[PDB]
């Protein structure tokens, strides 16, 4: 393994198509390039599992992670958080639960014996959230009270509840306000359900066989962003620096998915 590539592998969790997420990181790509003297080179995944699995293998350097599959990694190779972004004045985000307006669903109660949309198995806020909301609010168990479908992105558990192939889901509230905007759904299909509380947000992670004067310079590069060209595509105000004890609330969430 190389402590101190002359190329930076950079993979982003694919949480929406694959083309969105490039065309957003293109301000972040090139701010890095300039203040790390280092090629950059973007990547998108297939799913959750491919990611984690990339990372066990030393075939990425840098990664984009979503709380929960940052957690797994983290019990599967050696890796270490450093920052995560400031959106909307706050570290943390939101899960939304949608219905179908034509689904017979007006609230949680009534999703006993119909369809609920998730995105991926190892997703936080497209899985484990709304599925925790479900049972600690309504008693409902997925896979005994209700059907499951696990259907990828984010914008496919939105795609889906708004057609009628699932009767409800849940997803991310940034992605889901902005879905009819890039014109993925009829937002008069859809209603919201309701939201969880707070959860902290993604967190950026390396591999922690760089060299420790390459692991400074990533830290310090992230955390200094103030560039509002940069900061502009994500609707962000800064980029904070965090630790691995941030992410313990997700590990204990977990032990309803058996980790």
């Amino acid at each position: 393994a190389d402590a101190d590539p002359d190329v930076l592998k950079v993979a982003l969790l694919p949480d929406e198509n694959a083309s969105e997420l490039i065309k957003r990181n293109q301000p972040l790509k090139d701010y890095l390039e300039e203040h790390l003297d280092k090629k950059v080179q973007l990547i998108v995944t297939t799913d959750y599992s491919s990611m984690i699995e990339a990372m066990r293998f030393g075939r990425i350097d840098l990664a984009y992670f979503g709380p929960l599959s940052y957690v797994m990694a983290k019990s599967k190779s050696d890796i270490e958080p450093f920052a995560a972004m400031v959106i909307d004045g706050k570290p943390t985000y939101r899960s939304v639960i949608i219905a179908n307006v034509a689904s017979g669903v007006n609230e949680y109660a009534d999703l006993k014996g119909k369809r609920m949309a998730y995105g991926d198995r190892a997703s936080t806020s497209s899985h484990l959230i709304p599925k925790t909301v479900l049972l600690e609010t309504a008693d409902l168990t997925g896979g005994q009270d209700y059907e499951q479908h696990f259907v990828g992105t984010h914008d496919a558990v939105a795609v889906n509840v708004a057609n009628g192939n699932a009767d409800a889901g849940g997803l991310s509230e940034v992605i889901f306000n902005h879905a009819a905007e890039r014109g993925l759904i009829d937002p008069s299909k859809v209603k919201v359900l309701g939201y969880s509380g707070e959860y902290p947000q993604y967190p950026w992670a390396m591999r922690s066989n760089l060299s420790p004067e390459l692991k400074t310079k990533v830290r310090d590069v992230f955390v200094g962003i103030d560039d509002p060209e940069v900061l502009r595509n994500f609707k962000a105000e800064a980029f904070a620096p965090i630790t691995d004890a941030d992410y313990d609330v997700i590990r204990n969430m977990g032990s309803l998915l058996g980790l």
